[PDB]
């Protein structure tokens, strides 16, 4: 079957690109605003980009999370898995703090003021990059990871490895659908060539 | 546990920040050379960036896909499942026609002239809406889906919606490591808004 995107609306596109491309990482970020209140928003239009210098990109709607970033050029990303996974889609309720309205409590950051999520596995300590508009009422956030915070179970801290079995971040599918990484294979890409043809 | 990029490598960025982010959808990407040659390679460091116009994002080290889609200003996102998983790790060794070495049979486009994977779940038919470079060696590739392939009985063409129960897509964890999206949750946002505090 063949879908043009011409004959579309605007929500039929976001159905179908939300519903073919999966599962997403979730980045849920942490903001501060100007009187110091920390908004939570999750989104997964997010990936990395690179490593030097390490950056990614998440791209927001203009949620007061673009305003947070914008004034203190700051922000953590929580990363998912099962033990924030329902506050987190708490926060990405029409909502005032989401932090405080879901029952998030906050630990500071080492690198930045802005805090992450106590009960995150893993958060990266970031900075603004650069903020490319998309259009007047979407942006592509480009951050820099300056600092991550891994639970210690999560990290191999003498080998500077992420314990990959351990860690078991939620996907997000089409829909309201999460896939939980708990059914894994193992792939690798091999040093003798393959030639069929 | 907190770990500063500063002190690191390339690779040990490289590991820490692959190991954090996922699972990641992966885009199997089949370009055109200069000869009607195609070239397949996967690429997990890619989201969807919006809907109007519908574009998505994909960071390329400078393999022939850069050069393929720059002169051709068309390509194809194949995504990926069971069917097509192990062809796919295939295209990412150190090679040539990847579809060819590995065995990939190509179907032709609608819209474009770059063939899709024929054991493809979803193809989305895209032309080149910009390239960003990263650095020398990196280039961010923005496309716009202009059409989407699906197998029948993954797609309710009435509805206009994906079947989100049955494409299984396989996403990209931390080292050679696969989520299979086997495992689901439904979490709703709710109407109805909590304030804990």
């Amino acid at each position: 079957t063949h879908i043009a995107m011409s004959g579309l609306t605007n929500m039929q596109k976001y159905w179908l690109i939300t519903g073919s491309v999966g599962p997403r990482p979730i980045a849920l970020v942490t903001s501060l605003n100007s009187e110091g209140l920390c908004n939570a928003a999750p989104y997964s239009a997010f990936n990395y980009m690179g490593e030097d210098p390490p950056l990614f990109v998440i791209a927001v709607d203009h949620k007061d999370t673009l305003k947070n970033i914008i004034e203190r050029e700051q922000f953590v990303v929580n990363m998912v898995d099962e033990r924030i996974a329902e506050r987190m889609v708490l926060c990405g309720s029409d909502f005032i703090s989401e932090a405080e309205a879901v029952g998030f409590d906050l630990t500071p950051s080492t690198t930045i003021d802005v805090p992450r999520i106590t009960d995150a596995p893993i958060a990266w300590e970031c900075k603004l990059y650069k903020i490319i508009d998309f259009s007047k009422q979407r942006s592509m956030v480009f951050g820099e990871i300056v600092a991550m915070y891994f639970r210690e179970e999560l990290i191999d801290e003498e080998k500077l490895r992420v314990r990959v079995d351990l860690f078991q971040p939620y996907g997000r599918l089409g829909g309201p659908n999460y896939c939980r990484t708990t059914d894994r294979v193992r792939l690798t890409v091999p040093t003798f060539l393959p030639s069929a043809g």
